[PDB]
């Protein structure tokens, strides 16, 4: 796979950060050939080299782009081929990135200064697709969410068209002889003291700081006033400007929207915290009931081990194998289960279910029929074995990597002991009688097991 | 003088409180009654700012021979602003209150605050420019009716105040009347920065009451529901009897909302079991399909149960 | 690599096998797995299980991209008795070549 060398991936590391180079240089030049164009009817001295500096760049950039694999989605495959890439390039975004890349500001300089030629300035602008092309990555990166990639892409178009705004705003000043600039919205324009007449001797930055602040009222739609069209041209921009705008503005509102609609997990959890209150409230189930229900569903929502519910969707397969890749390690750790078959622990495993409890929560009383059978894999249980006298007597004090419930269970006895959380536990669950038909599938294993219940047993008083 | 000085108490003695006060910690979810670990908490976050905004900066500042960059770092005490929001979390963690509204409730006052923070603001970067530039400031050049904003720095506090807020305020809802505007360019950026930041903060705001709206009641399903059914019952003219028979059946199964019973599954099998054991057990232990049977089976039965409610 | 039906449990969904392969894998009480048949284009499991209500004789696995057709029990059960002659030919089917080997009695 390593046939036409010559031609550099799509993902070399390299090639990712000359797309992050020339990212940063499209943000650039098409952020400055609007302020180029209307601001300076020539690039003046200053900026010689920059401009060229700008073009040399994406000048690498169009030759990259020849040999660089790209992705046949018809394939869905990258495919290398040199031909099929280039050609491919040469027939798509390739015409306006290279004739972006001329001097146009000299070539304008050169031409007797004729203003015509400035126009294809505004061929640069297609360096946008740089930005779009980011933000399509971003979109498809399932790290951050849908619409905030669509909400920072809409913010981002509404900064770009008011600054576009802002600088054409300014060139219909300009196209407007000193005399009649009286008729320009700048030229009218004396905000306090200070006028904004002969604008064409005023700063770049006052003029671009007025347009950009008139844009940005326009933006906004808050509009003073003060800064306001007063040409035909002008006005006609204004129409255009604010007409789009409005449709723009409408769609921010709309993804800021659905955004929000999409549910927070705070309002999934209080809805459901909701539904729940009323339920218990027309139950009448005691506070201290409530209170424990509450607990699990805050304590639900937040260890987001709600989340398994979305494995329901996916098949009991791979269901099992998520279970035998998760619960499996705190299963062969557990001393119960000390020498069994591969089989048995796949079957345990298979038929676990996740559960956290919150600190001070009663498991299972003494006596209680065992329904559930209970590893431990995070916190600390406290086995009270409370008696009629000896209440709250000593515990085993069930840490990580141990079982109860079982106890009962195997000797086909009452709950020999009171289990009381200390600390948030990630109890897995076993079903009894799952339990007792695994049993039934694998006798050997159960011998096992009893005589690991045996060997500790000598040790441990309590299941002594 | 003394609300200034008195201010900051308020703000020391809660930061005393702060390290004799116990915490959840986030993995054990128990009260950590530990005085160390409850200080070390605190040194770790949101002591460095709450001290430091506590020092008396205006009295730095006056001692300092007027050095307007101490100034600066008044705004150190709006981070003080930590409590109001730890507040409206709190609110919103309460079942009392609906999240959507109490997200209404945090822009409103989100916008409040950047409101008059941009009203002070404002009026700061008039104040910058010195008093013989005053034509070329905002409030300097107004000249409201009659009235002119002259010498603008010897106005009563709250002419000045209201007339910045009026400023904030009619921005903030884009009216932009006119009556105020930006004229230097610091203002001209700053009201850039403003109008930008509340107009996505007023599109959130309307995305908050828009959500609100859509998650409709279930009263509001009910209406639609039953407003269906109702345009069926004219479509084919259905006769008022039976008319009242689907009411009922529609008004039973929301007047009802026994469906919460598929809620509480999500719930560890042993509360659920409990839940069963005190709301359906004592009906069970009555049935003489089931007479003189062991305490398991009810005890087992009753988990599987679903409750289903039928009219005449 | 998916697995349809689980031997064990009591088929109610009697599945004909259109387009892909699928495979059939009985596990033993020692724990091992027997390929007894491929299903491909035209096949079918889950008849017998259906007929005589017994559980899944073998675990069906999957080989290649499937496509199959499932068809509720209890709607196959309606239709059987709908047409009693050709619930016979169902019965005559599976007791043809795959006879009682199932234990149908």
């Amino acid at each position: 796979h390593n046939d036409y060398k010559y031609i550099i991936h799509p993902k070399n590391r390299w090639y990712k950060a000359w797309e992050m180079f020339i990212l940063v240089w499209a943000i650039y030049s098409s952020l400055f050939t609007p302020m180029e164009f209307g601001f300076f009817r020539g690039l003046p001295e200053r900026l010689f080299v920059l401009d060229i500096v700008g073009q040399i760049a994406f000048l690498v950039d169009i030759v990259l782009q020849f040999f660089v694999a790209y992705r046949d989605t018809q394939t869905y495959r990258t495919v290398y081929k040199p031909t099929r890439i280039a050609f491919r390039y040469l027939k798509s975004h390739f015409l306006m990135d290279f004739i972006g890349c001329f001097p146009w500001d000299l070539i304008y300089k050169a031409s007797g200064k004729h203003e015509l030629v400035r126009y294809l300035l505004w061929i640069r602008l297609f360096r946008v697709r740089k930005v779009v092309e980011f933000f399509q990555r971003l979109e498809k990166d399932t790290r951050i969410n849908y619409l905030f990639t669509r909400i920072l892409k809409l913010l981002f178009v509404e900064v770009y068209c008011t600054h576009t705004a802002a600088c054409i705003f300014y060139y219909l000043a300009t196209t407007l002889p000193p005399e009649n600039e009286g008729y320009t919205w700048i030229g009218s324009l004396k905000l306090g003291d200070y006028s904004y007449e002969n604008f064409r001797e005023i700063d770049l930055w006052k003029r671009y700081t007025t347009a950009l602040y008139f844009a940005i009222v326009t933006m906004a739609t808050v509009g003073y006033g003060d800064i306001h069209a007063v040409n035909l041209r002008e006005m006609i921009f204004v129409m255009i400007y604010v007409s789009f705008d409005m449709v723009l503005g409408a769609y921010l509102i709309g993804n800021i929207t659905a955004l929000i609609v999409k549910g927070s997990n705070t309002e999934r959890f209080r809805d459901k915290m909701n539904d729940l209150i009323s339920f218990m409230n027309r139950k009448k189930l005691g506070r201290d009931l409530r209170s424990q229900i509450t607990g699990h569903v805050r304590l639900q929502y937040d260890s987001h081990y709600t989340d398994t519910v979305m494995l329901q969707d996916i098949p009991a397969s791979i269901r099992a194998k998520i279970a035998q890749l998760l619960y499996l390690p705190y299963i062969k750790k557990v001393p119960l289960f000390k020498g069994c078959s591969t089989e048995f622990i796949n079957q345990i495993v298979i038929r676990l279910h996740e559960e956290y409890f919150l600190p001070g929560e009663v498991i299972t009383e003494q006596g209680n029929v065992v329904d559930h059978l209970y590893f431990v894999c995070e916190g600390l249980l406290e086995a009270l074995v409370t008696k009629t006298d000896g209440s709250e007597e000593s515990v085993t004090l069930l840490g990580p990597h141990t079982s109860f419930g079982d106890i009962s269970i195997i000797c086909n006895i009452s709950q020999p002991f009171t289990v009381r959380v200390c600390e948030l536990c990630h109890l897995l669950r076993l079903d009894k009688q799952s339990f007792s038909n695994i049993l039934e599938i694998y006798f050997h294993d159960g011998r096992t097991i009893l005589n690991n219940i045996m060997e500790e047993k000598e040790s441990n008083d309590r299941i002594k």
